[PDB]
């Protein structure tokens, strides 16, 4: 029932509008704020294009009380042109946790929902 | 309740919206409709989308397009550039009203090919 | 509670054995709710639709089949549920599947890859919807 989708440090998204919309979730500084606790399905997209060649996608929780970062689904790929990334997930989140997308070195988005 | 899976039939330009085995092995519809290529909803609500496509500038975009306004809104979409294979995946939450309709595209126009839905 | 899995870290069955992918079932990010596991497969405990996925991290050094397939009663082969074909000095490549299922008690779902190499970047679960 809470859900959020959200469109195009760690990267930073439009929460509303159009299709964006938070939904039983806050958010703060590219984080989804969980407020409600469960299993969530997390998702994000992100789009590539150019001209370690190695991109590297992840969705990432993290916690107010702690610094570092915890990794929770991550992607690492190679290669006039364009890629896209795609990450899905289903990750137990306590009220309080804050999940982030990174990739390391409109389209793209970043979204989650309770299951 | 509402939820669906369709996998790939054979079409078929326009871009275009391909079409959609609905009741042969894997495919169902349950809460929601089908017509010439598109996912039709019925009950308004969240629902998670998602298309797969099997690939076989040289450059394919593969997109999830909604109808209510006239014309077609993006709702998700990606661009690759790949005896080759590729695959590209879509999926994301968005807000459907009775009578929205939602459907698939690929540039330079398929079976482990499916498209699908469920209210969230 | 949902059924819902979500299973973590693959690594190859037995040379010789067969097998599927094998996952880390209980730690870190790894739970099974209403599931069960049983040599690398999701075993249904409740009949009904289920969003199935799936991502394998690949890479090596120089055509990759990544499918989910089903296991049911009295059918020596295992069916084809979603499956991805994939073609990429080192190199990586992550190929991502989902989808909804519908799945009987007693049925069960692996993952295998073709051919296999290949905690967070590779992973296989489920929950009913």
């Amino acid at each position: 029932n809470p859900a959020a989708h959200l469109t195009g440090g760690p990267l930073l998204w439009e929460t509303q509008l159009g299709l964006a919309f938070l939904r039983g979730l806050s958010y703060h500084d590219g984080a989804l704020v969980v407020t409600k606790a469960g299993y969530y399905y997390i998702y994000s997209k992100v789009q590539l294009g150019g001209v370690a060649s190695t991109i590297t996608h992840g969705l990432y929780k993290r916690t107010p009380r702690y610094p570092e970062e915890l990794e929770l689904l991550v992607s690492q790929q190679s290669p006039n042109w364009f890629d896209s990334s795609f990450l899905g997930g289903v990750v137990h989140l306590e009220a309080g946790e804050e999940v982030v997308v990174r990739v390391l070195d409109t389209r793209s988005y970043f979204g989650a929902f309770m299951v």
